[PDB]
């Protein structure tokens, strides 16, 4: 069944798609990061930088793929071109064909989300990096609510959404 | 005196500019990397990933700046948006105002250079990353020889080149 892989600079999109695709399951890669941080002596920093995170999370994803009734929805937040490539070639290796998207979001929307929980230049650098073609397919969310992003993503992948 | 900071995906440009700007000096950041690799217990990997490389190379650059007769020319090869930012804010901190450029080079030119000493997708990912606006000012070298890139860079920074 389809795998919808959504990279973002921030979440709600994944949830919205989930609510409107019956049988769908939200696979959260961070669960593998939390396991690895607890199982590793002397670990610090971003769990998603653990050397085993990419291969073990993708192994789990492959198994999840075989068990999924409906579409498998995977929210990620990756900025590193090298980690992105590693992930993309890992999927391919495992024979997994995913619909992969990167959300291009307006600076003010990102800054406002971060504040409701931040150097503007550092945020803008990130958003500028995501706009690189190594991150295609791009979905620009300017002027769109979560419902409309979800709808746009579903249209691109050829999926019919249940109503809101 | 002006600092001409040239990031590239590959070298010859720096040399050409050097040959046509009397009094100029080519500052090679990799010399600091080689020192740090030899001075560090258990070190492996890219010397330019050494945690002290950014701050110590930039300290050296600041001193070089005070001693330079002519323009200071600095060839770098950086792909990491995070390392790029670190470098850019480090310069600013040290009060150094540099003319910073990233060469956008054609895929075939890069692939051909690498062969004369390589996964096409991995190269293309890198070139796509460099085209991000976090890497401005961009200089697209399509159709240009080293002499013409040098000339273009000099024009942008307001410098008169000696003849070839
Ligand atoms: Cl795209
Ligand atoms: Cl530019």
């Amino acid at each position: 069944s389809p795998i919808i892989w959504i990279n973002g600079p921030f979440t709600h999109t994944a949830h919205t798609l989930h609510e409107r695709l019956p049988g769908s399951f939200v696979f959260e890669p961070e669960e593998m990061g939390q396991a690895l941080r607890k199982l590793t002596p002397g670990f610090s920093g971003d769990p998603q930088e653990h050397p085993m995170w990419i291969p073990l999370m993708l192994d789990a994803l492959q198994y999840a793929s075989r068990e999924a009734a409906g579409p498998l929805i995977v929210p990620v937040s990756i900025s590193d071109t090298a980690r992105h490539r590693r992930l993309m070639s890992g999927l391919k290796d495992r024979g997994l064909s995913v619909h992969h998207f990167t959300l291009i979001a307006p600076l003010n929307v990102v800054l406002e989300r971060l504040r409701r929980d931040v150097n503007v230049g550092t945020v803008e650098d990130r958003l500028n990096e995501l706009r690189g073609e190594q991150f295609q397919t791009h979905i620009d969310t300017a002027g769109l609510g979560t419902q409309q992003v979800a709808e746009q993503i579903a249209a691109q992948v050829g999926l019919t959404l249940a109503p809101p």
